[PDB]
């Protein structure tokens, strides 16, 4: 078993595929579909930051030109975790 | 909402840093220490799979042979998730 981790990877996977659903995007997310993911999940409120969101979205989709592949999404969430370095350290 | 994702990434991050903490507060984690992570966290009853675990350990550490690095751990968990295709299908 690996229940504690399974639920967590499960979360990322669920969030992703819930979004892929939006346009049946297999195991991929299209660049603006990703923005929709972020806007929905990461409820910024301060939409002024959308500039940062589009830079981030570019960084996500760049890995496969116009879409984020599942593993690139995971990888990038890793990068995001690293950016949230406080989370890493404690 | 953010919190569902935040806790999930939090899970992976915590799991990592709990173990890297053993060597120090590093975003890097040694190969046998990774195995020690897996054995506790990914509590495989079927320990006969040990061979598979050390191949997996090799695949994790292979990023620089000596140790797993945080980003590569996340990316690899991405691969693991992809292998768990069932989860991605539903």
């Amino acid at each position: 078993m690996a229940s504690p981790l399974d639920q967590a990877i499960g979360l990322l996977i669920g969030i992703f595929h819930k979004y892929s659903g939006k346009e049946g995007d297999k195991h991929t997310l299209s660049k603006k579909e990703l923005k929709e993911l972020i806007q929905k999940e990461l409820t910024i409120g301060s939409k002024l930051q959308d500039a940062e969101i589009v830079k981030l979205m570019d960084d996500l989709d760049r890995n496969k030109d116009q879409e984020v592949n599942f593993q690139e999404y995971i990888t990038f969430l890793g990068a995001l975790a690293m950016i949230y370095n406080e989370a890493l350290k404690g």
